[PDB]
């Protein structure tokens, strides 16, 4: 009967709620990536602060 | 002096293009994960599209 179809519609829908939350799964593994490459900026950010502290020094040992 | 500060820039400088080399890294699995939720967003659709029907046919039954 009409009963079979929607059997298939809560099956259907059944399996978009687990799609769903496989996409919100990797929307969290996104957002942790894009966080620890936030991190890896930060160094790269003072890596160069770092060396600017020093690329003075060394100009100014260049004229002594 | 001069040498010290030459030396030291440099390994610096290795660490740098390593942290960037990380940094290419995420930025290549994440374009992974953005394809793979753009195909299951597909998916989606097709499955709404599907139960349209379904839901239609089951409306055309009811006259």
């Amino acid at each position: 009967g009409p009963q079979t179809l929607v059997n298939s519609l809560e099956f259907l829908n059944i399996q978009k709620n687990s799609t769903m939350s496989e996409i919100r799964d990797i929307e969290v593994e996104v957002e942790n990536l894009r966080q620890k490459k936030e991190k890896l900026l930060g160094k790269i950010a003072n890596i160069e602060q770092n060396q600017l502290m020093l690329e003075d020094n060394l100009k100014q040992i260049d004229d002594r």
